RNA sequence: CUUGUUGUAUAUAUUCUUUUAUAGGUAUUAAACAACGGAGAUGAGGUGCGCGU
DNA sequence: TGTCTATTTAGGA
DNA sequence: ACGCGCACCTCATCTCCTAAATAGACA
């Protein structure tokens, strides 16, 4: 289907950040009006006004005065049962005839058709569509029993209606036939919807009225669609623009209709659309009408779209393999037994076991676990327990981590020497992934420390915390996000996350290409033990009630007793030898860090996007990914 | 225009950074592999801090 | 006026 | 754990990536 390619402009282009800011301001004004009138005006009033003030006989007014829409609320313009172009034209010409979004023109004098009607307004409408089309009135799924209340009958009714947009009586029958005509249908499941189809006929007025009342209910707490302040992107639809190859070059020139003249924007070339390739001809033959101007690191990029589908060359089925996700010793664990059958596979656990320096530090249990993994096809020896030794310098695994790192980097040097590029990049990315995750943890912890220090030195005082209007104004005037300190830390975090994402992509590509280049025709990615952080001191005092309680006899939940028996909390006593404050000892303050270190790699290494990367690699590869 | 973005060097120098220290910044040298459907919005989860239980 | 750019309208019955 | 705020991050879901005809601008 559709595809994208991004180009970088070469030289100085009139499209600056001010053009994009103007675009976004118009977007937000239009969205503000649309939000504030989602129910205050009906479609018939709009169509009647357009008929009166212009007197035109067009379908977008004949479709706004018919019996269906002449009195329904404006938000039905955004639903899938109303013609798209009629909704667009009716809404746009209403807004244009009344100057609702305040359009006073644009800086570059780009044609209003490409900037306003098929630009920011087009995005506003396409955005308000997804809000209302996914709009799931408050509802859940429950098993329908014979002795179930009227709500249970009605909830599963409307729940399936939303999932299938069925309105007429006949459409209910069609969904009943949807599964029955399919081989081996579930008899009980379809009857569950047949019963509600029967219920649909009894009191349809109550059903439709309640569904629309709920829809109106979920459209007054909606604050509208908002384009953020960090976007730096504008989209223009232009029917007639020209993209041309340069003369004696690899780049392109974009001829953009701009102030009634053709402005030429020079673009660099991509090795992605490169000279003499089929993708180049496809791009230059079938490119779409949407142009996206985006600024990234103070550089202007231009995104075009086109149609290109490659011809998948199949291969004979050989094997199917299961990939499992783990978090303890290695990320990727296979069900195969490593017999050196795989070509281009380096077994790093089996390599770490051939060094006396490493296994001499191992116990009998640890050595047994490592030998278990060495016989298994595994990838990415991310060892979370040893990795924390780089942060905690007093960890009992501090020397194991050093030997692991030294041996892994020695293997990296050896692979670089022997010109084994694929395995070399794999090992480099593994090492860099470990280092970069330690860096990300350090940066995130510094972010937390800096936020805490800023919000304690700021000293918020709230007269009433029940609602925003009663709290301190500096909560919103001067956040920590707007402090210079945060932007530096957030930029560093973004850079580290970028490196982490790249290294994980490299490892995933390595795994996929080993299994592809060995005959495996499916890699069935077989589809989370959060360590618990010690309860905080404020939780220890104001929540677990360890304040003014006797130190000798502590009335608390047994988990707190076990934590106190460990040297985690140091308690500060008073004249009565009872607790008035507490702190973290070294042991507890580092237990908290260990728990955070283990939990953050769950949410930072994108382990719920691994399947996505394998799918994308299967979009152009000899292997397929079967979800388990 | 040996041309876009991102990853991959435990490279040379540094009176740089503990807010990326087995890594980065500032300047160089050195590449060859690889991935590349984006933009926008909404919703749901999780998380940190602060103020109250 | 001729040519090139911008604006309009698109239905379901 | 709960509430109110301020943020941050990862996921899921959806829309949209047209085209002919007419009107207008200006030499
Ligand atoms: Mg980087
Ligand atoms: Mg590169
Ligand atoms: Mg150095």
């Amino acid at each position: 289907m559709k595809k994208s390619i991004k180009f970088k402009v070469k030289g100085n282009c009139p499209i600056t950040k001010d053009v994009i800011n103007e675009y976004k301001e118009y977007y937000n004004k239009c969205s503000d009006w649309i939000k504030n009138n989602l129910t205050s005006i009906t479609i018939g009033e709009m169509a009647k006004f357009l008929q009166e003030t212009l007197g035109k006989d067009v379908a977008y007014i004949s479709m706004g005065l018919s019996d269906e829409w002449k009195d329904k609320p404006l938000y039905h313009l955004f639903t899938k049962k109303y013609h798209t172009n009629n909704a667009d034209n009716l809404l746009y010409y209403y807004i244009k005839e009344k100057n609702l979004d305040g359009y006073k023109g644009n800086t570059l004098n780009i044609g209003n058709t490409f900037f306003r009607q098929f630009g920011y307004f087009k995005l506003v409408v396409s955005n308000y569509r997804t809000k209302i089309r996914t709009l799931n009135c408050e509802i859940k799924r429950k098993k329908i029993d014979a002795d179930s209340t009227s709500e249970d009958i009605e909830m599963q009714t409307m729940y399936e209606i939303i999932k299938h947009n069925l309105n007429k009586k006949t459409d209910w029958d069609e969904f009943i036939s949807y599964i029955e005509n399919v081989e081996n249908p579930n008899i009980d499941n379809i009857n569950r919807y047949k019963l509600l189809r029967k219920c649909f006929c009894e009191n349809e007025n109550m059903i439709k009225n309640k569904l629309e009342l709920l829809s109106i209910e979920q459209l007054k707490n909606f604050g509208g669609c908002i384009m953020k302040q960090h976007i730096n992107s504008m989209t223009l639809i232009i029917q007639h623009f020209k993209i041309e190859e340069k003369e004696n070059s690899l780049g392109f020139i974009l001829n953009l209709p701009l102030n009634k003249k053709q402005y030429q924007i020079e673009l660099w070339g991509n090795r992605q659309v490169n000279k003499g390739t089929k993708e180049r001809d496809a791009f230059l033959n079938t490119y779409g009408e949407n142009i996206v101007f985006i600024i990234n690191n103070d550089e202007l990029y231009v995104v075009f779209s086109y149609e290109y589908e490659l011809e998948k060359e199949e291969a004979n089925f050989v094997k199917t393999v299961g990939l499992d996700v783990n978090f303890k010793h290695a990320f990727f664990v296979t069900s195969e037994k490593d017999n050196c059958h795989l070509d281009g596979y380096i077994n790093l656990y089996k390599y770490l076991l051939e060094h006396d320096e490493f296994t001499n530090l191992l116990t009998n249990d640890e050595k047994k676990d490592y030998e278990e993994l060495s016989k298994v096809v595994t990838f990415c020896p991310f060892e979370n327990q040893l990795l924390f030794a780089r942060y905690n310098k007093m960890s009992k695994f501090c020397k194991k981590e050093q030997v692991l790192s030294k041996l892994l980097y020695a293997l990296q040097k050896q692979l670089k020497d022997e010109n084994r590029t694929k395995e070399y990049i794999y090992v480099s990315c593994v090492n860099k992934l470990r280092a970069k995750y330690v860096s990300y943890f350090i940066l995130k912890e510094k972010y937390y420390e800096k936020q805490k220090e800023y919000d304690i030195e700021m000293g918020f005082v709230d007269d009433s915390t029940e609602s925003k209007e009663s709290m301190d104004k500096r909560r919103t005037e001067f956040p920590f996000r707007n402090t210079p300190v945060a932007n530096e830390l957030l930029s560093k975090l973004n850079n580290v996350q970028q490196d982490i994402n790249g290294c994980l992509k490299n490892i995933i590509n390595y795994i996929y290409k080993i299994f592809e280049q060995n005959g495996y025709k499916i890699v069935a990615l077989e589809n989370f033990e959060k360590k618990q952080v010690l309860p905080t001191i404020k939780s220890l005092l104001k929540y677990h009630k360890l304040e003014n309680q006797n130190v000798n006899d502590i009335k608390a939940s047994d988990k707190v007793k076990e934590y106190i028996e460990n040297g985690y909390y140091e308690l500060i006593t008073n004249e009565n030898n009872e607790i008035v404050d507490a702190k973290y000892t070294e042991k507890g303050a580092m237990k908290v860090k260990n728990a955070n270190f283990f939990n953050l790699m769950m949410k930072s290494l994108h382990f719920a996007s691994v399947k996505d990367e394998f799918v994308l690699l299967s979009n152009n590869g000899k292997t397929q990914i079967a979800l388990v």
